[PDB]
């Protein structure tokens, strides 16, 4: 096919539309994938709600940074995969040559911004299209016979909480407690990860009893309703010792405040969710001694392989709702109104 | 609506600036050479809105005016001397009446009659009584085209929604061979038919341009090879699909200055731009280094009689799928309100 | 044949052309070397040399002359179809020869020439204003037989360009049709001759001078009226109010384009042939009659140039010429700028 | 490359084609050497090889193959426009390139080719049924991109020839028109697909074989009629009493031409594309409807070949092919002679 359907963000303030664009051809070192599943996440809405001044990803933009597909054509000199191999796309592309990239932590590449290296669906053409280009073979991770619909969320919904947990995993030994705030998209996977790679007790925190009920099924040992009573409730569940780690996937100021009120001495707060302006206040007597705080970014490539390994072993169960490519824009309206059970996935 | 006597219901423009109204007016009787039709379907056109929005100083079609220049019906009464049609024959109304005697008319191109203006010959619904009524007069048998057993609702838009794009395409059809690209701007009442015509009478690649995801999907449904969003990025998106070579012909059914601007930015050397949609003041700028060499531009008008016959032949062969919404005569004014807000999917059609 | 040759070149922006001594070119494979017998002057050369430093994109130094006629001097490797001594005219608007437009015989509308940097002689490539010139391919040579080269040089542009413009709508110009010619200078004077030879259309001329109107009548215009605000009414006066089938605007000013839009007939045509930067037709509803198409044509096709040469060889095309030597080249361009050349200037090396 | 190559040649009148070794050609200036990727064969080759020895004057030996496709292997001196590796189809009816017909983009109707001895490859010049082939000029190569060469080879004749015949009267084939196709095995099979792609004409297929008529319906024929004395009555029955706008007779027998004259419409057209020696239409008053033109078209133009390639690459043209190796060339011609090839045989060296 000389052209292909793609869900694109074409102008500021408008809804994404299904438009026809040229089918890309892989240059030297590139790989062309036939997309088999493309995930939607709230970060797409956040990007699409940016005003004209702040948005810096160029228009038009093919959406979709949660991509999985099969190798369709290999660019010149690309060995490592064969036509038909099922692969997941590593999102946070880096330069590959800086100290951070050499350590595997391409998500923390120190030259990507200066060089204009952007992830697919966030500056580079995304996965919500019949075909997509991947810049390099090192940004492809094999998935074997993993169902592509289940695999697509793993590239962000799985990778991002996995990285946040991995940053302080040595603290989550037996006897530790991990608090998960927001047990929807990412927190649901975070709970499953915590139970798989650690023996820590998991406390779920969310506004909706519906979300709390599911959190208990996937391993959460206790559930608390979000609000002004959450802090007291969490400490009541842990005596007065606090939570070794708090993974806030909401990112609102109120949830960060709850995290700072319950984190243990020498603990950790991970601000994963994004609410513009929300921030933790790290100062003496405003947070326990030794309790570190960070805003993590996506994850490393080796962590993506580990997330795939968890899924192939039956340890990650991602709730998905499938959509057609033509249903792409409709799916984003569904995501906007919070009417999607778990994760939305477009199957071209 | 069961026929009931010497008066008929009609949708009329009666005073400047007001909405049209349904009225019970006398049923006309055909004079010698004329034909009385029982109307079976009357289509709504955006040009009706343009006419009804003209100020008193500009409007020159007389009041009251029975609206509707998109008419099909059945022969009800033959005027004196009229042979060639029998009572009951299903016919489509050729709209752009001409004098029939000038050089243009002698070639069938009555839409370009050079004497109609001087003689006061005006089309039904645009100066003469239109088809949005139970009955209508047609001036001459040569302005009737048989439609056979075609469904009236689907046949009525053929007289303008089909005929007008068909004529614009026909003007440069020899340019639209295999390997050519035809750009269609607008997938409304006319554009969604133009796409189908291009697929049926040419091997050109068809790229549609519109705003709504619904319109772009409609374009693909009716046969467009590709569809892109209108606006500032439309020109680049088209040239991406053409490999930067430019479009052989651009058919602009919107006619806004921005869409004409896009047409000039994508038209190929020696190509064509057809400005079909009407926006007052909007115009192409045909000058050196403002448009590619040899790229011609025209504002076409309706179509020829032989073209209308060819449009009916396309419909009877199953090559035209006209999207319609049906209204009653009493709903006529409400239908025009729907047309104003652009909530009519395809073409609105009144069925007496 | 000497190793050096005389030529006239545009050498630096904003300055006048100068006479120079440059190496005589040698034809590579596929090319043909001509001994120039006449090189025509054209106002388009002034337009090119008036481009500011930034806007000019035709390269320096540039041997001028895009109206070239000569005799075959040396055949490049593999070139047949012409023999040494054959008198040929140089087809100007070189194309790639391989795109759909080129394959249809419309090289002037080649869709690849710009991308490939293919430019006409004298407008990017070495022109004809020199003792010798290189032609890239044999398909850009047209035989002229024993036709006087001074007469043939203007045919390559002054004849080909109006001929193409008329040819685009010739089927409209049957008996009873009317063709309006605005401007009876170089191209319009030839345009009238063409219209009389290939059609039975009534020709009405429009110009600004009593002398120009009288010239128009002499070359076959049935009527002539003065240009200006009253021009449109004056034409409609002669046509009985019917409007003109086609309008060929060889001036191209905004005022003449405006006139053309006021006189063109329903389902007619307007050809904007003259070049005035910024002037353009306004093609929209209520600003132009229904069905009246408008185009800016470009030069002409190769088969059209053959037909122009056939008209001239049959005694149906005459173009007033003034002759200059190569040394008088820059002088002739001074004359061209100040509009003091009657007809077309031709340089004879 | 090796100093010699295999070629399927017609070396003696009345003989069968044989695989012989001949020197590998080298491209002179302006020429292109192709490595052949596909060489189609058709009944025109059998007709040529059936010419009696009494009519033979010159031409032997002849490398067969006028339906050639290949990749550029070596560029002659001065040739630009293609690079080594480019996939190209060979335009068959070579012309002089300088006459009016050639300049108009109708080299198939070149008026100088016969006098100059310019013959098509495989029909007077070395054909494509060999490891390598010479093309005289770059303008006789048409790029095909990534189109399968085996699918491209038949289109150089089985596609181009019906496309040209239809194109000659395409403006007549509007909605409401009827096109009759006599002989739907090869050229007519592609002609049916062309008619459905470039027009809205109703297509009536006429043939002797019931299986070929079923295939005709599958590729766009609206009706099927048994060829014979009753075909004219059956065709009229299908069109009322109106007749067919155009009749494309790919058989060319006297009986089929007679049927064409009995069904063509007033002001219609009859295209005699197939060849049967001595068969002809009788164009005279009351022997054919008024205004119905008759012609024997020849092959097609280069721009038409580009359009045929465009149709094929868009998935709108399909002909069944059976591939043979170059060593099997004679076997392919044996199969063709006994009429057991479905679609088109293609030789792949
Ligand atoms: C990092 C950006 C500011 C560009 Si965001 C939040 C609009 O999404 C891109 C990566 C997707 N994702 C989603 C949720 C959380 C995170 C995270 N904590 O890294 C990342
Ligand atoms: C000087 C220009 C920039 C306008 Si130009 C590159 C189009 O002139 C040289 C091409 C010859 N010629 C001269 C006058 C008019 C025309 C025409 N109307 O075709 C063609
Ligand atoms: C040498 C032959 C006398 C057999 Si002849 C010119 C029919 O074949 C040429 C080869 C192409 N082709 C095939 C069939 C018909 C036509 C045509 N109608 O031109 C052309
Ligand atoms: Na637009
Ligand atoms: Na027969
Ligand atoms: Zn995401
Ligand atoms: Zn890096
Ligand atoms: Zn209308
Ligand atoms: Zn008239
Ligand atoms: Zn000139
Ligand atoms: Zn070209
Ligand atoms: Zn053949
Ligand atoms: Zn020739």
């Amino acid at each position: 096919g000389s052209h292909m359907k793609a869900v694109q963000y074409t102008e500021i303030g408008s809804e994404p539309v299904v438009v026809d664009i040229p089918t890309p051809t892989p240059g030297p070192g590139e790989i062309l994938l036939k997309v088999t599943a493309a995930g939607l996440c709230h970060s797409d809405i956040f990007v699409m709600d940016m005003p004209a001044a702040q948005y810096a990803y160029g228009l038009p933009l093919t959406l979709g940074h949660e991509g999985v597909g099969t190798v369709a054509e290999l660019g010149e000199g690309v060995t490592g995969f064969g036509v038909g191999d099922a692969v997941a796309v590593y999102g946070p592309w880096g330069c590959g040559a800086c100290h951070a990239c050499a350590r595997g932590r391409e998500n923390y590449c120190t030259r990507a911004a200066d060089l204009g290296i952007t992830p697919p669906g966030l500056g580079s053409p995304g996965s919500m299209a019949e075909y997509m280009i991947v810049d390099s073979a090192r940004h492809l991770v094999p998935i074997g016979d993993l169902d592509p619909v289940a695999a697509a969320p793993l590239t962000d919904a799985g990778l991002t909480p996995y990285h946040a947990i991995s940053r302080v995993l040595p603290l989550l030994g037996p006897g530790s407690t991990a608090v998960v705030i927001g047990v929807g998209g990412l927190g649901h996977v975070g709970i499953q990860i915590l139970r798989a790679v650690s023996a820590a007790r998991v406390i779920a925190v969310d506004l909706d009893d519906d979300r709390l009920a599911l959190a208990r099924e996937v391993g959460a040992d206790a559930a608390v309703k979000s609000g002004a009573g959450a802090a007291d409730a969490i400490r009541e569940l842990t005596g007065g010792q606090g939570a070794t780690a708090v993974f806030d996937f909401v990112g609102a100021q109120s949830t960060i405040d709850t995290a700072q009120q319950v984190v243990a001495v020498d603990g950790h707060i991970s601000v994963v969710g994004i609410h513009a302006g929300a921030h933790a206040k790290v100062g003496f007597f405003m947070i326990p001694f030794g309790a570190s705080v960070v805003t993590p970014y996506w994850g490393t490539r080796s962590e993506l392989m580990e997330v795939v390994a968890l899924a192939r072993a039956g340890r990650l169960d991602i709730h998905t709702e499938t959509f057609t490519l033509d249903e792409g824009p409709a799916a984003y309206r569904r995501l906007r109104e919070g009417s999607i059970r778990g994760r939305g996935v477009v199957v071209p």
